[PDB]
């Protein structure tokens, strides 16, 4: 039910998230989602989303490759392996 996004700019972090956050309630709290649990695991230039559900990881996983404000955002399911490999 995660995915890593990647590939942006470290300035351009809240941009993305509160962008994927059009794909279905996310479960970290992140700042720039918060209204007025699961850790944020997170790095430079890329971000474990987590997501209720199975079809909006299905869904946001359909923006890989988009450009997103001149970049090209990667998104790819979670694993624990990776973001080991990150870390």
């Amino acid at each position: 039910l995660a995915i890593l996004v990647f590939g942006y700019p470290e300035t351009m972090a809240n941009q993305v998230i509160a962008y994927f956050q059009e794909f279905g309630t996310i479960l970290e709290d992140f700042e720039v989602l918060r209204k007025p649990f699961v850790p944020i695991f997170s790095g430079n230039s890329w971000t474990k989303i987590t997501y209720d559900n199975p079809a909006s990881a299905v869904d946001a996983l359909l923006e890989n490759g988009a450009v997103f404000n001149g970049v090209l955002l990667g998104v790819i399911p979670y694993t624990k392996d990776a973001v080991e490999r990150l870390q």
